[PDB]
């Protein structure tokens, strides 16, 4: 039986176009993600591929992916969710992101040491801006998504 | 005196940076004037203010303006030009002094917009560089959550 983890479960709203989420039994979504791994090691089983995953690396999701996660040793990840559908920026979402439309063609990258501290920088931010009333919260949260995307553009490398 | 984007901004590209008695003069640029510390005289359109720390002025190109350091003035000027900014943000909407002077230029800023503001301001001085992949739309980003943060938190 399939696991189809629902945008309607996991967004504030309608509305908000990110969010962020933070093993994990086997899935696939309606909405894209992506992961970035902050300590310890672990497993990360993408389209029935394993990554022995660790501190630094960075996965992009698309929704039709299937994916599974296990921890060997302390590991710490964050999943950024977003809906492709959701975002109203005109940043060029599908030419930073790879996994926007469809699977990624090289869904695995890593980031070094400022790439972390910029993505830390900018997600605990966006961890703040969930609140569905605080006024055009979901707007600022777009604008950090949008930092983070082009951050990670900048300092991704395979 | 006019101050020009020319000799203000690191290229024809950059939509906005963080700039730099500074004498009387008009701009053919917008800005928003933060002060940090100190206290001083800020001379807008012949009238004068007080300013100290926690002071928010939105300034449109056409006005005149001038300061002058009465105790160890620090502000902080971000130097914006309206043609430039290619984000699909509702600019205007966020920002007095965008299309013309603002009714009310004058704002003040409680201490956590102060951090807000001074966290991200940090950061867009940051941007600045024309070599880096994506600064500039990054000090859009930036100067966007700016923009919406001093929505947020100020008051008059
Ligand atoms: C939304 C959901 O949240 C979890 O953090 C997990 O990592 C999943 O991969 C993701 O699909
Ligand atoms: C850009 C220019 O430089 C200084 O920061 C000064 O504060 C002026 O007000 C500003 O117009
Ligand atoms: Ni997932
Ligand atoms: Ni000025």
């Amino acid at each position: 039986h399939q696991l189809k983890l629902l945008k309607d479960d996991f967004f504030a709203s309608d509305q908000q176009a990110v969010a962020v989420a933070d093993v994990f039994a086997e899935h696939t979504h309606d909405f894209c993600e992506l992961v970035i791994v902050w300590r310890g090691n672990g497993l990360h089983v993408l389209n029935d591929r394993p990554y022995r995953i660790t501190r630094g690396d960075l996965f992009y999701i698309h929704a039709d992916d299937k994916h599974s996660y296990a921890s060997v040793n302390d590991l710490v990840l964050q999943n950024i969710i977003y809906c492709p559908e959701r975002l109203k920026l005109n940043l060029d979402w599908q030419g930073a992101i790879p996994g926007f439309n469809a699977s990624a063609g090289q869904p695995h990258w890593r980031l070094g040491s400022m790439g972390m501290a910029q993505a830390r920088q900018v997600i605990g931010q966006l961890e703040h801006e969930s609140s569905q009333h605080v006024p055009f919260a979901n707007e600022m949260a777009e604008l950090l998504f949008g930092q983070l995307v082009m951050l990670l553009n900048r300092h991704r490398y395979t």
